[PDB]
């Protein structure tokens, strides 16, 4: 859907600390994704851009700063609990898992919180590891940002979703 107001959404309020970096830091061009793994609109933007982002990100053109949005809507809690599977102190693994958890999204995204957990460990492999501060300042940020949706991508003033194309992306990445 059309969602996100771009005009109201305050580009400004969002940062580059928080969340899950994928790239080098000194990476000039910084991409932020708000994204929940349980949402199919954010499964669209991450397979439709796994190829571009990998060899901007190889090529040390792009740094990742990936915020998992925990959110109130009864499916994308299913996506809540998964993100707290996530591995922080191991970007690149990281990323493999939040792979694996959209691979997967429709065996998982339908069950009951407690078997999403089940789901993560046993199936997935995953152990719980909630950050608790990071959560809530991901939550935070949002709210500063007026981001409600998901996924809300942003490189510098330019915000957009998983309706962008390939060549747009291309462009935004460009400048």
């Amino acid at each position: 859907s059309n969602a996100m107001d771009i005009s109201v959404i305050d580009a400004t309020k969002v940062n580059t600390e928080t969340g899950l970096h994928i790239g080098e830091s000194n990476a000039p061009v910084k991409m932020i994704e708000f994204i929940n793994v349980r949402c199919p609109y954010c499964r669209k933007w991450f397979e439709e851009s796994e190829e571009l982002l990998a060899q901007s990100v190889k090529s040390g053109k792009v740094e990742r700063i990936i915020k998992l949005f925990d959110k109130e809507k009864e499916s994308l809690q299913r996506g809540n609990v998964m993100h707290h599977y996530i591995d922080y102190s191991a970007p690149e693994q990281a990323l493999s898992a939040l792979h694996k958890m959209f691979a997967t999204q429709d065996e998982w995204g339908n069950l009951t919180l407690e078997e999403v957990a089940t789901y993560a460990e046993k199936n997935l492999g995953l152990k719980e590891q909630k950050d608790a501060t990071l959560v809530s300042a991901v939550i935070a940020e949002a709210n500063a940002a007026h981001i409600q949706f998901v996924p809300t991508i942003i490189i510098g003033e330019y915000i957009f979703d998983e309706s962008v194309t390939e060549e747009e992306l291309r462009g935004y990445i460009e400048k």
